Protein backbone atom coordinates (compact mmCIF):
# COMPACT_ATOMS: atom_id res chain seq x y z
CA UNK A 1 0.00 0.00 0.00
CA UNK A 2 2.15 2.86 1.35
CA UNK A 3 4.97 2.22 -1.22
CA UNK A 4 2.43 2.33 -4.08
CA UNK A 5 0.44 5.30 -2.75
CA UNK A 6 3.60 7.29 -1.98
CA UNK A 7 5.14 6.39 -5.38
CA UNK A 8 1.96 7.09 -7.40
CA UNK A 9 1.76 10.60 -5.93
CA UNK A 10 5.57 10.97 -6.03
CA UNK A 11 5.75 10.48 -9.82
CA UNK A 12 3.18 13.26 -10.37
CA UNK A 13 4.83 15.69 -7.93
CA UNK A 14 8.41 14.80 -9.04
CA UNK A 15 7.38 15.56 -12.65
CA UNK A 16 7.20 19.24 -11.49
CA UNK A 17 10.89 18.86 -10.58
CA UNK A 18 11.53 17.35 -14.06
CA UNK A 19 13.12 14.06 -12.96
CA UNK A 20 10.26 11.72 -11.82
CA UNK A 21 12.75 10.01 -9.43
CA UNK A 22 13.53 13.26 -7.55
CA UNK A 23 11.24 15.24 -5.23
CA UNK A 24 12.01 17.84 -2.52
CA UNK A 25 10.87 18.46 1.10
CA UNK A 26 8.24 21.06 0.06
CA UNK A 27 6.34 18.47 -1.99
CA UNK A 28 7.49 15.56 0.21
CA UNK A 29 5.57 16.92 3.21
CA UNK A 30 2.36 17.21 1.14
CA UNK A 31 2.92 13.72 -0.24
CA UNK A 32 3.52 12.23 3.23
CA UNK A 33 0.56 14.05 4.81
CA UNK A 34 -1.66 12.64 2.00
CA UNK A 35 -1.27 9.13 3.52
CA UNK A 36 -3.05 10.65 6.57
CA UNK A 37 -6.39 11.21 4.73
CA UNK A 38 -5.73 8.11 2.58
CA UNK A 39 -4.67 5.40 5.11
CA UNK A 40 -4.00 7.32 8.40
CA UNK A 41 -0.39 6.57 7.55
CA UNK A 42 1.08 10.01 6.74
CA UNK A 43 1.67 12.66 9.39
CA UNK A 44 3.55 10.74 12.09
CA UNK A 45 7.04 9.13 12.14
CA UNK A 46 7.53 9.90 8.44
CA UNK A 47 6.89 13.66 8.65
CA UNK A 48 8.61 13.94 12.06
CA UNK A 49 11.90 12.52 10.77
CA UNK A 50 11.49 14.40 7.47
CA UNK A 51 11.11 17.64 9.47
CA UNK A 52 14.38 16.77 11.25
CA UNK A 53 15.99 16.18 7.81
CA UNK A 54 14.43 19.51 6.68
CA UNK A 55 15.99 21.27 9.71
CA UNK A 56 19.36 19.64 8.91
CA UNK A 57 18.59 20.89 5.40
CA UNK A 58 18.55 17.81 3.13
CA UNK A 59 16.05 19.57 0.83
CA UNK A 60 16.18 17.23 -2.18
CA UNK A 61 14.97 13.61 -1.84
CA UNK A 62 15.08 10.72 -4.36
CA UNK A 63 12.20 8.18 -4.24
CA UNK A 64 14.51 5.33 -3.17
CA UNK A 65 16.24 7.27 -0.35
CA UNK A 66 12.85 8.68 0.73
CA UNK A 67 11.14 5.26 0.78
CA UNK A 68 13.93 3.45 2.64
CA UNK A 69 14.31 6.30 5.17
CA UNK A 70 10.59 6.53 6.03
CA UNK A 71 10.02 2.78 6.46
CA UNK A 72 13.36 2.21 8.26
CA UNK A 73 12.74 5.00 10.81
CA UNK A 74 9.14 3.78 11.31
CA UNK A 75 9.90 0.09 11.86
Amino acid sequence: KSPEELKGIFEKYAAKEGDPNQLSKEELKLLLQTEGPSLLKGMSTLDELFEELDKNGDGEVSFEEFQVLVKKISQ
